């Protein structure tokens, strides 16, 4: 293990929003595989579904398009048609309150899912522990 094992209460059954504490954007996976954020709560592409593959390990999937959130070899988030090793994230509690998502493939590099205040997602190497960008609240809809 390269990381701690504080887990959030799990939310896998229901479709959810991933709300970025850092600026209030919702994580969005567009039909063309682009990943960003939007503050438009009505957007059809911010509805996500998480599934636990192993304890503490998740897929994050678009309910609208079926795409899997993934992080590529250069640290960029993308929407994948099929589940692969780039699609698994370590779901952890952070600051006793938030959820973080670490790339499993790149766990030793501490690459996180992260949203900037301007609604663009962060590249893996530009994320790290202690940032606001990595902090999510998983909201039921």
């Amino acid at each position: 293990h390269h990381h701690h094992f504080n887990l959030p209460p799990g939310n896998y059954k229901k479709p959810v929003l991933l709300y970025a504490s850092n600026g209030g954007h919702f994580l969005r996976i567009l039909p063309d595989g682009t990943v960003d954020g939007t503050r438009d709560r009505s957007d059809q592409h911010i509805q996500l579904q998480l599934s636990a593959e192993s304890v503490g390990e998740v897929y994050i999937k678009s309910t609208e398009t079926g795409q899997y959130l993934a992080m590529d070899t250069d640290g960029l988030l993308y929407g994948s048609q099929t589940p692969n090793e780039e699609c698994l994230f370590l779901e952890r509690l952070e600051e006793n309150h938030y959820n973080t998502y670490i790339s499993k493939k790149h766990a030793e590099k501490n690459w996180f899912v992260g949203l900037k205040k301007n609604g663009s997602v962060k590249r893996g190497p530009r994320t790290h522990y202690g940032q606001k960008a990595i902090l999510f609240l998983v909201l039921p809809v």
